[PDB]
DNA sequence: GGTTACGCT
């Protein structure tokens, strides 16, 4: 079942769709930071005074970072790109040394937990929610 | 495994 981002806590498994604002690549790991635009007390609460000009929003607690780690970064790093909507899959959330919550996509071979990262379609019904909300936050 | 909300690789 799909939990909006507001809904999720730390230390379960959860299935989201969400936005991508921002992807960063390393040689360690793809990391990336969403939104479905709705707000979760535990996420960075992202200051429109200080932080990057190339972070245009949403400001306020309403993004969360994503780590993706072995087959799930090798697969993403040169394909979700900023803008792509997705929908992940039976990911893992944590909660980061500074207490602000994180998602978590582990390598997993043995395919034990069945995570997933795919883009969807802009057109597709299932984001539609987060575009009415995202008019809200522009 | 990797740190902090920027970097723009």
């Amino acid at each position: 079942s799909f939990s909006l981002l507001s809904q999720i806590t730390p230390h379960q498994r959860c299935s989201f769709y969400a936005q991508v604002i921002k992807t960063w690549y390393s040689d360690k790991n793809f990391t990336l930071y969403v939104t479905d635009y709705t707000e979760n007390e535990l996420f960075f609460p992202m200051s429109p005074y200080t932080s990057s000009s190339r972070w245009r929003g949403p400001f306020g607690r309403f993004s969360i970072r994503c780590i993706l780690w072995d087959e799930h970064d090798f697969y993403c790093r040169n394909y979700i790109k900023e803008g792509d909507y997705v929908v992940m899959k039976n990911v893992r959330t944590k909660i980061d040394h500074l207490g602000y919550l994180e998602c978590i996509l582990h390598g997993d071979s043995a395919k034990r937990y069945n995570m997933s990262i795919e883009k969807v379609d802009s057109e597709e019904p299932e984001l539609n929610e987060i575009k009415s909300r995202k008019r809200l936050y522009v």
